[PDB]
């Protein structure tokens, strides 16, 4: 009944503002690799939060803006990392998203409240400190058009690697 300790840092720009992001890199160390080189890359600079669900979910992480594109650093979709102590009991976390099993590439989401639900269905890699919270739940404050969309989507404007836990992360050219 204790979340285990984070090992990891990132830093979004925002145009809701500055969110960090401690990560859970022990216990998903795929997703954690992807996210981190991805940022080092500037793959997600300039990239909107494409999809707003009131009271659960943003969603960015799609260079093409559509909601349909995004790849790992993996060169195909990688696999679910699952943990029992890692739960959708709160809003502030970090996750995956997938249209089924093993199909995570660069998309990812912030949950705006619990998502009991998506246990065991998207790995949660991370989660926002407390005192940048308030700028994660501004990036939902927007007036959404058709298909959950929003009509002035916030966007990532760069990424910054606080602490990379990693020691061979190369970024690709």
């Amino acid at each position: 009944i204790q979340e285990p300790p984070t090992n990891g840092k990132v830093l979004l720009k925002t145009t809701a503002g500055d969110i960090d992001i401690e990560l859970w890199s022990k216990e998903a160390p795929k997703a954690c690799r992807n996210f981190i080189q991805l940022c080092l890359e500037a793959y997600y600079d300039n990239t909107i939060f494409h999809r707003v669900v009131p009271g659960f979910i943003v969603q960015g992480g799609d260079p093409t803006g559509t909601g349909s594109g995004g790849e790992s650093i993996y060169g195909a979709p990688f696999k679910d990392e699952f943990h029992s102590r890692l739960r959708f009991n709160r809003r502030g976390l970090v996750a995956m998203a997938n249209a089924g099993s093993h199909d995570n590439g660069s998309q990812f989401f912030f949950t705006l409240g619990r998502a009991d639900e998506l246990n065991n269905k998207h790995t949660i890699f991370g989660k926002v400190t407390g005192d940048t919270v308030y700028n994660m739940l501004r990036l939902s404050e927007v007036d959404i058009d058709d298909d959950e969309r929003p009509h002035n989507p916030h966007k990532i404007k760069s990424c910054e690697v606080l602490f990379n836990p990693f020691d061979d992360i190369i970024p690709r050219e």
